C-alpha cells in the first residue's frame, strides 16, 4: 500500500461513495458544475480580505477577465503574484480557486491577480497559454509592481511554466522573480510509475486525464504543451510542489530535476500522504491547510530574497 | 567566459599571482600550514560568541577532538548541528572552519559541534567516515538535543551525505532532521563538464583534486566514497548548495536531482559567480558573507518546520 494521511483516506472514502455520473461521463457544462459543488462542500470560504476587484483587460482574442486580491492596498510597489487556476484546461474559473487566492494574498502579503483564461473545448489549445501570457504581460505593464511571481495548480502549473519560458525568451516590462507550479502537468505522456500506481482511486484518474486531454487537443510537440522537452536554463527560482499520491507526481519530480540540472535554484516540496487537487479541498482535508501555508511561507522567503538582492 | 562576481575575480587575481609552491608540491604538513595561513588572511575572525568548549570524545580508534559552539547556552533541548570540515580528507581542522561554525551558531541559534576526524594519508579511507559516524552517534547519545542537523563542506559535504545514509539505515538515539552539504564531493570520477570548465584558475584545481584523491585512497565502489551510485530514498530534507565556478558543481547538481527523483524534499541553491571554498573566504570575498547568511537562513526555516512536526 502507499502512505496516506488519515484525513486524506477519510475524504477518499467519501469521494468513492458518491452516486451519480463520473466527471468523464459528463459534457463540459455538467463537469464545470460538479467542480463548483465540490468546492462549496470541501473548500474553506474566502474569509476576510481588504480588497477584491474584478475587471476586464484587453487580450488578443477578446477581453480577459481578471480578479485582484489585496489584503493591504496601501502597500508600496513590490512583487505581484499572477495565478492560473487548474481544471485540466476545461473546468475551473475565478470562483473555484477564490478561497486559495485569498489565502495566498493574506499569507504572501502581495497582491494576487487571478486570470480567467479561455477554456476547452470551446477554445482548444493554444487559447489558454495565449490568454495567460497576454494577461501576465498586461500585469507587468499596467500594475504597480517590481516583479512577477507566477503560480498555478495542475493545468495551471503547466501554464505557470510555459508562461515563464515565453517571458524568459521575450521579457515583460518587469522580470519574473519566482515561479510556484503546484502539482503541474509538464508532459502529455503517461509512462510514469506514479501513473501506474495512482491512476485510480485518487481523485485524478486515468479516465479524467484522458477526458481533459481530448478536449484541450494540445499539440504534443509544442513547448506550450510539453515543456519538459525544452531547455530550462535561465528560468527564475522555482518552488515546485507535488502530492505523493498523484499520478502526476513523477513528471513533477522529473521537471524539478531538470531545473536543477540546468542550474536553476529550485525548492522541491512533496506533500506526503496527500492527493492531487488538495489546494481546493482545505475543508474536506484539513491537513491541506498546513500544506498551503507551508509552501507559501517558503515562497514568501524566496521572493524576499530576490527583492533584497 | 562564465559569469564571475567582480569581487571573486579580484580575489582570484590575487591568488593566481601568489609565488611559492602549489599545495600539491607540498607534503601534508606543509599543505596543512598553507590552509591555516590562507584562512588567517582571507577569513573573517570568530567574532563574539557566548560559549566555545573543546573536548575529546571516545572514538573507534582513539580520542576524537570536538569543539562545541553555542551563542545561547541557557537554551532548552532543541536541534544540534554536527559539522564536518572540508580539505580533501587531508587538510583542515577545528581552526580552519572556526569562523564559519561560530557564524552558523549565531545565525541558526542552535549549538554547533565541529568534529576533527582522522586525516589521510596517515589514516586513509575509510577512517574519516567511520570517525564522523562515531562522533555523530556520540552526540546523539550524550548532548541534550531533540534531533541532529548534519552539515559540512566539500569532503565534509561528502561526509554529511555518507553519515546521513548510515544513520538512515541504523538510527542514532535521535533522528536526523535535516542535512546541509555545501559544495559536496559525491563521486571519485571526473567526467563532468564543470571539471573540464573550471579545473584551473578557480582555487580547487585538477592537480589539487588528484593529490587529495591519491592520499585518501577511496574505494570507488564503496557507498562511503561514492554516494551518487546508491539509493537516496528516505534521507531527510536536504539543502544542497553548489558554487557555479566549481569543478564539483555538476556532481552536486546531479546528487540534488537524484534526491528529488527519490522523493526527498530538497532545496538546491547555487552561489552564482563564485568559487569552491567560499565559506572560508568571507574577508577576501566579501560577497561570501551573503552566501553564508542566505543559506543558513534557509536552513533555519527548514529546521523550524521539522520541529513544528
Amino acid at each position: 500500500t502507499h502512505y496516506t494521511r488519515p484525513d486524506v483516506a477519510a475524504f477518499l472514502a467519501f469521494l468513492n461513495a458518491q452516486e451519480g455520473p463520473k466527471m468523464e461521463e459528463m459534457p463540459p457544462a455538467g463537469a464545470r458544475e460538479m467542480m463548483r459543488v465540490m468546492g462549496q462542500l470541501a473548500d474553506v470560504p474566502r474569509g476576510e480580505i481588504a480588497k477584491v476587484e474584478d475587471r476586464m483587460i484587453p487580450g488578443p482574442d477578446g477581453d480577459i477577465p481578471i480578479r485582484l486580491y489585496d489584503n493591504r492596498p496601501d502597500r508600496e510597489a513590490g512583487p505581484v503574484m499572477v495565478f492560473y487556476h487548474g481544471g485540466g484546461w476545461v473546468i475551473g474559473d475565478l470562483e473555484t480557486h477564490d478561497p486559495y487566492c485569498a489565502e495566498a494574498a493574506r499569507i504572501l502579503d502581495m497582491p494576487v491577480i487571478a486570470i480567467d483564461y479561455r477554456l476547452a473545448p470551446e477554445h482548444p489549445f493554444p487559447a489558454a497559454p495565449i490568454d495567460c501570457e497576454a494577461a501576465t504581460r498586461w500585469v507587468a505593464d499596467n500594475i504597480a509592481c517590481t516583479g512577477l511571481v507566477l503560480s498555478g495548480d495542475s493545468a495551471g502549473g503547466n501554464l505557470t511554466i510555459v508562461t515563464a519560458l515565453a517571458l524568459r525568451d521575450e521579457p515583460a516590462a518587469k522580470p519574473v522573480i519566482a515561479i510556484h507550479p503546484i502539482y503541474p502537468a509538464v508532459t502529455t505522456h503517461n509512462d510514469w510509475q506514479s501513473y501506474r500506481d495512482f491512476g485510480e482511486g485518487h481523485l485524478l484518474t486515468e479516465g479524467s486525464m484522458t477526458w481533459f486531454g481530448n478536449h484541450y487537443a494540445a499539440d504534443p510537440a509544442d513547448r506550450r504543451a510539453a515543456p519538459i522537452d525544452f531547455p530550462a536554463d535561465g528560468l527564475p527560482p522555482t518552488l515546485l510542489i507535488t502530492a505523493s499520491l498523484d499520478p502526476l507526481r513523477d513528471q513533477g519530480r522529473a521537471y524539478a530535476a531538470k531545473l536543477i540540472e540546468a542550474g536553476v535554484p529550485t525548492t522541491y516540496r512533496e506533500a506526503k500522504g496527500t492527493i492531487h487537487g488538495y489546494i481546493c479541498l482545505a475543508q474536506g482535508i484539513p491537513s491541506a491547510k498546513d500544506d498551503i501555508r507551508g509552501a507559501l511561507t517558503v515562497l514568501k522567503a524566496i521572493v524576499a530574497e530576490a527583492t533584497g538582492a
